[PDB]
C-alpha cells in the first residue's frame, strides 16, 4: 500500500467526493487532477523525471507530445504555465516541416499560454513558423484545423533575430485550413518577421478572429522584404481591438498592420504606430480557390493609426484563369494620420490607395461600391506627397462623404505614371478640406485629375479657408476624357484665385458635363441710356449656360447685369441699367454655370 | 487509516502546504480539490459511481444536482468537461415546466461549456428551452435570476429535429427576469428553433449580453412560424460581436438575428448571413411592465449583413391600457446588401421599414428622432423589391444623413395599401444615391411618396449617374397632402428627364412648401428690337418665385433672359435682348424655384 | 509513513502520472495543486490553520502576503474565491501608505476575482485606494506596475461610506505608473469615491485597459468635492463596452464617466446614465511628464448616454513651463440625451464644451483638429440650458459634418462672460437641426455667436421645420470681429422670420466674408413702360452682390426683376418689365448674396 502511495498510481488510490457531499461520485484524486493539464504533464525525461526549462533546454518536443495526447482524447486546453520562460530550439517533423515548422496544432486542442515562449538562437538567419496548423507540407492537400483556441496573459518572444535572407518567410501562428479558430490576448514581439498571424488558406476557412492580442517591434533588419502583421485569408474572419506598434525605421517603409482578402472580413477598434501601411483590402485572384473571386463585406472601422505611407490599399488583380473582384467595402470612423517625417521619405501618403498590381499593371482591377465615410486623416504640412486618395489604378467606383481630409492633395495620381480609367468616383460637398497645407501648393492642383478617362463622376468642392499658393482647386489635363460628371467649385474664399476649375482640354462643353466655378469676366456696354446690354469681352463661354455676379457695383449711374447667359459666339450677354448713358467697362467676379 | 485514505474521506486526511511556502495555510489534499467543481462530480449513480456520458445517457438529472448543490453554497462555476457530449433526454420538474424547461438555472452559478451539449430524440418534435431561468410558470410571480455567466468554448447542438407544430416555442437559453448574466463564446447549431437566447422578460431585467457567440442553422422546416436568434427583452443590455448564419431557405423568409425590445439595448459588430431580418427595433405595449412604455437610447452599429428582406424594422403599438413608443434611435456604420435571389421571392427588401402592428394597424404607431447614417446598403439589380426605407406605418421622425443607397427605391410604399401619415422625414443631400438599378425603372417612380400626408419633411434629391428609364425622381399622388415641407431635385445627370419632380395635385403651390426641380418650358417674346419680355406659352406656372437657365443659347442675333419670375395668369417672363427685333420661340431648361 | 501522509508535505509523496499515460511525468500531487493559487493559501492563522472571512475579519494581511509570494515567483494569477465576502479592515504598509493605500499590486501578479471583496466600517469617513500600484508615496520615485491584471465576475464593494471631508480621496484600482494593465468584468458598487480606476501616472505607462466592467452608485453624498470613474493617464490606453450608472442627485452636478489625458487613447462602446458630463478629453501641461504635451489621436465613439451636464469636454492649459496642447480628436457614432431635469438645475447641457481651465481662463486653450461627425443629441422642450456646442474658450479648430442636433441652441456662449477668439469653427449643411425647441426661444439666437472674434469658419444653417419664436438663426454682436468666414442661412421654413442672421456690427461687408439670407425689401420702379428699373427704398445694401425673388408676383400688368445687384448709394437695383406703365411699389422677399 505504501509502495502504490508513492508510485505514479499512488493518486488513484485516494478517495475525493466533493465537499463530503453524499450526493456526489466518489472518485479518486487522480480523476479530479486529470480534468486539468499542462506542459509540466509532458516536459520530463524519457525515466518520467520534470525537466526545468531554460535558455538551454528545447521544449519543443514535450509541447508536441501533449497536443498530440490531448488530440487523442477529443482535445482540451494546455496551459504553458506563469513564471517560467519555456524556449524552442529546433524544427517539427512531418506535415508542417515544409512550412519551416516549430509546433503543428491540432483540432480542438487550445492552448493557454500564461508564461513566455521564447525562440533560441538556433532559429538566427533562419525562416520559421512558430505554431503552424497544416497537417501537410502542401496546403492543398492539407486537412483542416477546427476548433483551436490560443489565448491568455502570456508572451511570444521572437528573439530579436534577424532574416538571414529576403526570401525566408516568417511568422507566429499560421493557422492554415482553419475553422473557428482565434488568438486572444497574446503579446507578439521582438522580432522580425513576414506575419505574425495568418488565418485561413486560399480562401478555405471560417469563423477565426485575433482579439486584444498585442504585436510589438516586429521588424527589424534592412533584409526584411515585406511584412503584414495578420493574414486574413478566409471568410467571416477578423481583427479586433489590438494593439500594433514598430519602432523601426525599416517598418515604415515595408510594414502594414493587417491583409482583409475574403469575404465578410472586418479591422475594428485597432491602434497602429510606426506601419508603413494600415490595411490592404484585396481580392487576389490567385487565392480564389476556398470562398469565390469576389471579396464583399469589407470593413474598415474605428480604428487610430500614426502611419507613413497609406492607410487602406484596395486593389483585385486575374490570373490566367480567374479574375478578382472587390466590391461593398465600409471604411469609417477612423482617424488617421502620416507621422512627422521629410517629403518623398517613404511610400507616399494616403488615406485611401487604389494600387496597380503586384507587377505594376493598372488595368486588371475590378473595384466598386466603397464607402469612406466620417473618417479624419492628417498630415503635417511639409508633407508634399500626401492625398486623401491616391488613385493609381482603373476604378469603377469610390464615394466619399462627411470625411475631414487635412492633406496637401484630395485626389491625385502622378502624371506621366499609370493612366487609369476611372468610373462612378463621387466627393461629396460634406467632405470638409482642412488648411495645414495652405501656402505650400505652388505648382500643385488641390484635385490633379491625371486620369485616361473620368465617367459618372462628381467632385463637389468646399473650402474652409484660402490657399491662393495652388495653381487651381481642380484641374484636368487634355489627355484625360470628362462626361455625363458634376463638377464645382464653391465661390468661398476662392474670391483671389486666378484659377478655380481648369478643363486643358475644354471638357466642360461636353453634353453632359454639368459644372459651376468662379471666373474673372471683362464686360463693355453698349452707350444706350436705361436698359442696355453688356457683352464679354473674350469669347470663350459658348458652354455657360447662365452665370450670376458674385461681385459689388462701386458706380451710381449705372449697374452691370445680376446675370447673364451666352451667344452663339461663346460670348455672354445680360441686360444691365444705365441711368445716364455712356459705354461701360467693367471687371466682375462671376459664377460660371452650366446646366446647374 | 488505509481505510480512511481509500475511503471518499482520504484526500481529507493527505495535507498540503502551498510549494512547501512555511508562510501558508496547513490544509488538505480534498480543500484545493474543492475549489473547482465539474459535471463529473455529479454525474454518477445512486452508490456513487461515475456515469459516462453518451447518446444512450440522460445527463439532465446529474447537472441539475450539480447547480442545485453550487448554489445551496453561493454559487461559483460547473465546467461542463471538454472531450465528451454530454446528452439531455428528459424535461426538467417544477417551476421551469410550464417554460417546457430541461434545466433550471441559479444566481451566481455560472456555466463553462467546454465540451458538448446534444438534446437526445425525445426532443424530437416536441418543445422545449434548455436552460430557464425563471423558477415559476407563471413569468409574473417568477423570482429573478442574478450573476449568471454561461461561456467557454463548448457547443449546444440542437440536434437538427424539426418542429412537431407551428404552435410550438423552442429556446436555447431564457434567462428570465435576469441580472447581470451574459453568453460568451459559445456555439449554437443545427435546430429548428423560434429563439436561441432571451434576455429579460417584459421589461424586468438588466445588464444582459451575448457576446462573441455563434449561431448557426438554427432554422430548418416549412413548420417553423417564426424565428429571431436573439431577443433583448431587458434595458442597459445588448449583443455584440456574434455570427450568425442560416442555409435554410425558410430562413430567408422568417428568420431575424437580433430584437431590441427595451431602452439602451444595443446591436454592434455583428456578421449575418443568411436570413431574413436583421434586428426588430420595437416598443410593444404588451412588454412595458418591467421598464416603461418608451424604447430609447437603441443603437445598431457597426454590423454586416446579407439579407433577404428588411435591416432594420421600427415600430411601436398599443393595447388596451398601454401606448408604446420608439425615440432616440442611432442606425450607423453598417454594411447590408440583399442576397441573389428573384424580385418578390422574400419579403420586400429593405434597409429601414417602418412596420406596422402585429394586426396589420399603421395608425397606432409613435417613432421619432431616428437617425440613420453613414450606411451602405446594396441589393442587385433584378431586385424591383428594394428600398432604402419602406415606409409602411404612421411616422414621427425619421433622419438620414451621409448614407449610400444603392436599391430600386430610395422612399417606396405601396399603393393602394396603407396611408401613413408623415412628419419629420429628413432625407439629406449628402446620401448618395447609386446606379445599380439604372434602366429598370420604367413606370417607377425613385420616391414614391405613396402617404396620406406629408408635413415637416425634406427630400433634397440628388442623382450620381443618369437612369433615364424612371418614370420621375419624386412623385406625389393627388391624394397625398404636403405642407410645411422642401423638396429638391438637382439638376445633375436630369437633362433629358421627362419628368423630374411630380405632384399629382399640385401641391407644390403651398404656402409653406419650398421647391425647386428642373422642367423644359416654351417660351416666346415680343418683336421689339432691345431689351424685350419672354413670356413662357403654358400658364401652370403661378406657383413659381424664380427661375433661371438650364440651357445654352445657339443664336447671334437675340438671347433670352438668364432669369424668369411668373405674372397672376401663371405665366413666366423675363427680360432678354433682341440684337435685331423679331418675335423669338425658343424651348429652354429651367430651374423652377419655389421660395428657395 | 502515515505521520508524513498527514502532514502538510503528505500531497508531496502520493505519486500521479497524467490519465496514467506511460509517457506523461511522473510527479507528485502537491505538484499538480501547487500550479494554482487561491486566497485560501495564505488566508491563516499563525500557526497555519485557515481563517475564514467574514465582517468581523480583516482578509487585506493575507491577500498581501499572497500577492507578495506570487510576485516572488515570477507572477502568477490568485483567485479570490466565489461565494465569500472578503473584507478589507486596515490601511496597508510601506509604499503606499502615501496614497491612502490598502493593497499593494505587484508586477506579472493578477487578481481573478470571482467572489466580493468588502469594505469594513473602519474606513467610514476616510480615505483610500483599495489597489495601488505606486511602490513610494512620491509617485515620480516610484517604480513601474507591468503586466498586471484584474478580472472575473466578482465584486468590489464601497459599503456604502460617505467622504469625511472633501479634501479626501477615494479610488478602487490605481495602477500607478502602468504597462500592460487591466481591468475586465469586475463590477464596483456602493461608494462615494473620487474615482473607481486610475490608469498611468502623469503620462507614465501604455496598453492599459478597462473592459466590460460595470461601476453602479459609486457618489452619494454632498461632501464629494468631484468624480470621474475612470482617469486615463497614460497613453495607448482606453476603456470599452462598460456600464455607468448613477442614482445620486449629487451625480448630476459632478460625475463624469471617463477622462481621456493623454495621446491615443479611446472611450468606445459604453452606457451611462444618472451621470453630469460624458468624458474628458484634455492635455493638462501639469501632466505632461511621461508622453509629451500633447493630447492626440482621442477617440470616442459610439457610446449611449443619458447626462446632465457636457457630453465630451475639450481643453487644454500651461504651466509656468509647459504648454499642453489637443489635437486629432473623434467624437463619433455617439447617441446622447440630457435627462428630464428643470432649466439650469444641472451644469449647462452640452453634447460638446470648449472649456476653460481651472482658474476660468479662456486664454490658454490649443484645441484644433477635431472632428464630430455621426452623432444624435437630444434635450427636451424646457430645457433653455442645452447647446450642441458651448464655446467657452479659446478654439482654434473643430469640424461638424452629418450630427443630429436637438436642442435649444446650435452655437452658443453666454453674453458678458468669457470673450474666447475662434478660428476654423466648420458647422457643415449636413447637420440637422432638429424640432423639440420650436416655439421655446422667445429672445434667443439659435447660433448665439458671443465671441471676440471669428475667422476661417464656416456656419450653414439649415432648418427643418418652422421656429418663428426665436429672435434669429444667427447673431453676431459688434463686439465680435468676423472675416474670412462663410455664413449662409437656408430658405426653408424662413419666408415669415423678421430676421435671419443679424450683424449687429455690420460685418458682413467685409472683404471676404461670404454670405447669403433671407431679407424683406420694398421697392418702387419708375413709370417707364417696358423694360423698366426697379431699386430698394432703404439703402443698406451696399455690400450686396445679388439677390433673386423668394416670392411670387400676384400682377398682371408688370413684374419685378427676379434678380438684382446695388448700386454705390446702398440700394439695391434691378431690370424688370412694366406691360403697361406706372410707378410701381412692391414688398418682396429676395435672398440677398455676397460673394455666393
Ligand atoms: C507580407 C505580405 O503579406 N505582403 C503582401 C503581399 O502578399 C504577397 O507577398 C507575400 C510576401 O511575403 C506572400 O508571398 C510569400 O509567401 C507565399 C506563401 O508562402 C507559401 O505558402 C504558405 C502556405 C507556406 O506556409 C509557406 O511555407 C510557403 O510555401 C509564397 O508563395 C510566395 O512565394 C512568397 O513570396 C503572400 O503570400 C500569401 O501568404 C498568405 C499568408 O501566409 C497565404 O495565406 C497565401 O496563400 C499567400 N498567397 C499566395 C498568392 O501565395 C503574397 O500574397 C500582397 O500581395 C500585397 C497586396 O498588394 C499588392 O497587390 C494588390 C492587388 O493587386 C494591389 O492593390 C497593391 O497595390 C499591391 O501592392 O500586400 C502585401 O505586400
Ligand atoms: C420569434 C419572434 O420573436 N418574433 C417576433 C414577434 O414576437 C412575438 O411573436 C413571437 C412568436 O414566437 C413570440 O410570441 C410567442 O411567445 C410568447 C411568449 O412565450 C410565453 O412566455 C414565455 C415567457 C414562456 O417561456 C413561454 O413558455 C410562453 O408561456 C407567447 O405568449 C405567444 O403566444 C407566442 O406566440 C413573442 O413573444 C415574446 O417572447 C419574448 C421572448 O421569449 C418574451 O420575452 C416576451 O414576453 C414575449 N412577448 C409577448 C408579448 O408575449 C411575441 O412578442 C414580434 O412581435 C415581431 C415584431 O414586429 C411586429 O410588430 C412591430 C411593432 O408593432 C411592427 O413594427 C412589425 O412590423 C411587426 O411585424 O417580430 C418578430 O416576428
Ligand atoms: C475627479 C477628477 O478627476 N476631476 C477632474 C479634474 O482632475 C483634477 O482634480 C481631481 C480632483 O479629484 C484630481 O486632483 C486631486 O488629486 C490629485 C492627485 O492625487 C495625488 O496623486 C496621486 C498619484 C496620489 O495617489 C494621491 O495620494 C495624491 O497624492 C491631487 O494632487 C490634487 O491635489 C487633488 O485635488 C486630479 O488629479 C489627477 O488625478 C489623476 C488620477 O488619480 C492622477 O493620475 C494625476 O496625477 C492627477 N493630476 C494632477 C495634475 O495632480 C486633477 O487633475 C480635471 O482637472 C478636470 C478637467 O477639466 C478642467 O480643465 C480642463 C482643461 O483646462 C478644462 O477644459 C475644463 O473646463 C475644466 O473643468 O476634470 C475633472 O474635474
Ligand atoms: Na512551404
Ligand atoms: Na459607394
Ligand atoms: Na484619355
Ligand atoms: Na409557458
Ligand atoms: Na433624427
Ligand atoms: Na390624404
Ligand atoms: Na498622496
Ligand atoms: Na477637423
Ligand atoms: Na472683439
Amino acid at each position: 500500500f505504501r509502495a502504490i502511495i508513492e508510485s505514479p498510481e499512488g493518486a488513484g488510490h485516494v478517495g475525493y467526493q466533493y465537499r463530503r457531499n453524499t450526493g456526489s461520485t466518489m472518485r479518486m484524486v487522480s480523476d479530479v487532477l486529470d480534468e486539468r493539464v499542462s506542459l509540466w504533464d509532458f516536459h520530463c525525461d524519457p525515466s518520467g523525471n520534470v525537466i526545468q526549462p531554460g535558455p538551454n533546454v528545447d521544449s519543443r518536443q514535450y509541447l508536441q507530445a501533449a497536443i498530440d495526447y490531448v488530440s487523442s482524447n477529443g482535445g482540451g486546453t494546455i496551459t504553458i504555465p506563469a513564471g517560467y520562460t519555456w524556449y524552442l530550439g529546433s524544427y517539427g517533423v512531418g506535415g508542417i516541416a515544409g512550412h519551416s515548422g516549430i509546433i503543428q496544432l491540432r483540432s480542438n486542442v487550445n492552448l493557454n499560454i500564461e508564461g513566455r515562449i521564447h525562440l533560441s538562437p538556433f532559429f538566427d538567419l533562419k525562416p520559421f513558423q512558430v505554431f503552424v496548423g497544416f497537417d501537410n507540407g502542401d496546403p492543398a492537400s492539407s486537412g483542416n484545423l477546427e476548433n483551436c483556441h490560443i489565448y491568455g496573459h502570456g508572451v511570444v518572444d521572437f528573439g530579436g533575430y534577424e532574416f538571414g535572407a529576403s526570401s525566408q518567410l516568417r511568422n507566429g501562428v499560421a493557422f492554415g485550413r482553419s475553422y473557428n479558430c482565434s488568438v486572444t490576448g497574446i503579446t507578439f514581439q521582438n522580432g522580425d518577421v513576414t506575419w505574425a498571424i495568418t488565418l485561413g488558406w486560399n480562401g478555405y476557412g471560417s469563423n477565426c478572429y485575433v482579439r486584444k492580442c498585442r504585436f510589438i517591434n516586429l521588424v527589424n533588419s534592412s533584409v526584411n522584404a515585406n511584412h503584414s502583421t495578420v493574414y486574413v485569408n478566409c471568410p467571416y474572419s477578423g481583427v479586433e481591438s489590438c494593439y500594433f506598434s514598430m519602432s523601426s525605421s525599416f517598418a515604415r517603409n515595408i510594414a502594414c498592420s493587417v491583409a482583409l482578402h475574403q469575404h465578410d472580413t472586418f479591422y475594428r477598434g485597432s491602434t497602429v504606430n510606426g506601419y508603413c501601411r494600415g490595411a490592404y483590402v484585396v481580392m487576389h485572384a490567385a487565392e480564389a480557390a476556398g470562398a469565390g473571386s469576389y471579396a464583399y463585406n469589407m470593413q474598415v472601422e474605428n480604428n487610430i493609426a500614426v502611419i507613413y505611407g497609406q492607410f487602406v490599399i484596395l486593389g483585385s488583380d486575374v490570373t490566367a484563369t480567374v479574375s478578382g473582384h472587390l466590391n461593398d467595402v465600409i471604411v469609417s470612423g477612423n482617424i488617421v494620420s502620416i507621422g512627422e517625417r521629410a517629403a518623398f521619405s517613404a511610400p507616399f501618403g494616403a488615406f485611401i490607395d487604389i494600387g496597380p498590381d503586384n507587377s505594376g499593371a493598372s488595368n486588371v482591377q475590378d473595384i466598386q461600391r466603397v464607402l469612406v465615410t466620417g473618417n479624419s486623416f492628417y498630415a503635417p504640412a511639409n508633407i508634399t506627397d500626401s492625398a486623401a486618395i491616391t488613385l493609381r489604378a482603373n476604378l469603377n467606383g469610390c464615394t466619399f462623404i462627411a470625411n475631414n481630409f487635412d492633406c496637401r492633395y484630395m485626389v491625385y495620381n502622378a502624371p506621366g505614371t499609370t493612366s487609369p480609367v476611372v468610373q462612378n468616383l463621387v466627393w461629396d460637398k460634406s467632405n470638409v478640406i482642412g488648411g495645414t497645407h495652405a501656402n505650400q501648393r505652388a505648382g500643385q492642383n488641390l484635385f490633379d485629375m491625371q486620369f485616361a478617362s473620368v465617367v459618372n463622376s462628381t467632385i463637389e468642392v468646399q473650402l474652409s479657408c484660402e490657399d491662393l499658393s495652388m495653381f487651381s482647386c481642380i484641374l484636368f489635363p487634355a489627355s484625360c476624357q470628362l462626361s455625363y460628371s458634376k463638377i464645382t467649385v464653391d465661390s468661398a474664399w476662392t474670391k483671389s484665385m486666378s484659377n478655380t476649375a481648369v478643363f486643358e482640354g475644354n471638357q466642360q462643353a461636353g453634353a453632359n458635363v454639368y459644372v459651376s466655378y468662379p471666373a474673372t469676366v471683362n464686360l463693355t456696354s453698349y452707350n444706350t441710356q436705361g436698359a442696355v446690354p453688356f457683352f464679354s469681352t473674350d469669347t470663350n463661354y459658348a458652354w455657360v449656360t447662365s452665370a450670376y455676379s458674385l461681385s459689388i457695383n462701386e458706380n451710381l449711374d449705372f449697374s452691370p447685369p445680376a446675370t447673364y447667359t451666352n451667344k452663339a459666339n461663346g460670348q455672354l450677354v445680360g441686360v444691365g441699367y444705365n441711368e445716364i448713358g455712356g459705354v461701360r467697362s467693367v471687371s466682375v467676379r462671376l459664377m460660371l454655370q452650366r446646366q446647374v
